[PDB]
């Protein structure tokens, strides 16, 4: 698919102007973009590289504005995400990434899953020039929780959905989590905050390598935050596939969350990936441990649901993207009661 000439224009000069070698020469003729809102931009297969300049680019185009650049900037520098060829107004020249996203199935496949924790574990290694204070969890529930209040629908549907959700009495079950997650230990980390299968690329050649074949990507939601949160979080999506075609357009099942088996292979993988020497210490020091974890995370996917339920009735309401909002902000306030159940 090509892009609106205006923005055909713009990407060459974007490209022409930031990227070095064949790029700085090349004429607007030469100019390949294709749309993956997101471009391929790349050279002829015709034109050789000068020097070190990348063959093809992907262009981005979109306080809060500076801190996501330089974050970016930051984990480019790192190595932990892609590399960054241009900032300016309007967006972001990044790397390129040959790959393709996971699919929901996939983050249980054992060698994934280990991968995704060791990825998570490196990521809350970052030392980061934002905010350490863990706000962010339920400043944003909160945040989200005042608006659901006062939504009104019009819509038949969606008056009797919202009903029911507010009959749970959101505010004074969002001081209960509260309350359970205070008398609960979690270290604040800088934290992916989405770390869904849509965000884990699978790079191309890769596919065959036991543990250098993902990359995390989107940081769109990343701040100082529990570190439950980040892993809770990732368990839950385990039970949500969004590549759902018909309506509400995503498929819940509660089944797949993940086993205590499953979470201890995943923060078996997390934990000496996160402090060095893990693997030295007693069994039952390592046991410990891994009880006590288990029992963070679970208490943390909790918030997953909440937040990510008050979150949906808010796009429900302002949102245009086609997607069932309302349905998925009961599957997640029913996943929520369901967990607190077994939880006790
Ligand atoms: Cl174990």
């Amino acid at each position: 698919e090509q892009p609106e000439p205006r923005t055909r224009r713009r990407a060459y000069l974007w490209c022409k102007e930031f990227l070095p070698g064949a790029w700085r020469g090349l004429r607007e003729d030469e100019f390949h973009i294709s749309v993956i809102m997101l471009f391929q931009c790349s050279l002829p297969d015709t034109t050789a590289t000068l020097g070190d300049e990348p063959r093809k680019v992907l262009l981005r185009l979109y306080e809060a504005m500076v801190l996501e650049s330089v974050m970016f900037a930051i984990l480019a520098e790192r190595s932990l995400g892609p590399k960054l060829y241009g900032i300016f107004p309007q967006g972001r020249l990044e790397q390129f990434i040959p790959s393709r996203r996971l699919d929901t199935e996939e983050l249980s496949l054992p060698d994934i899953s280990a991968e995704i924790a060791e990825k998570m574990a490196t990521f809350h290694g970052m030392k980061m020039p934002f905010n350490k204070e863990p706000k962010w969890l339920f400043g944003t529930m909160e945040k989200y929780l005042k608006e659901v209040l006062r939504i009104k629908f019009t819509e038949e549907s969606r008056i009797k959905k919202l009903h029911k959700l507010l009959s749970y009495n959101l505010p004074l079950e969002l001081e209960n989590l509260r309350s359970l997650l205070e008398s609960t230990p979690s270290p604040v980390v800088f934290c992916h905050n989405d770390c869904q299968e849509g965000n884990i690329l699978l790079l191309e050649g890769r596919e065959n390598s036991e543990k250098q074949k993902l990359m995390l990507i989107d940081f769109e939601y990343s701040s100082y935050n529990y570190r439950g949160f980040d892993i809770g979080n990732h368990f839950c999506e385990w039970m949500y596939d969004y590549s759902y075609e018909k309506y509400p357009f995503f498929r819940a099942n509660i089944r797949k969350y993940p086993t205590k088996k499953q979470q201890l292979h995943f923060i078996s993988s997390y934990l000496p990936a996160f402090q060095n020497d893990f693997e030295n210490l007693s069994t039952e020091e390592k046991s410990i441990i891994k009880e006590e974890m288990l029992l963070e995370v679970n208490r943390f996917a909790l918030a997953s649901h909440f937040l990510w339920g008050l979150w949906s009735i808010v796009q429900a309401k302002i949102s245009s993207i086609e997607f069932g909002y309302m349905d998925y902000a009961q599957a997640r306030f029913d996943a929520y009661f369901h967990q607190k159940r077994k939880l006790g």
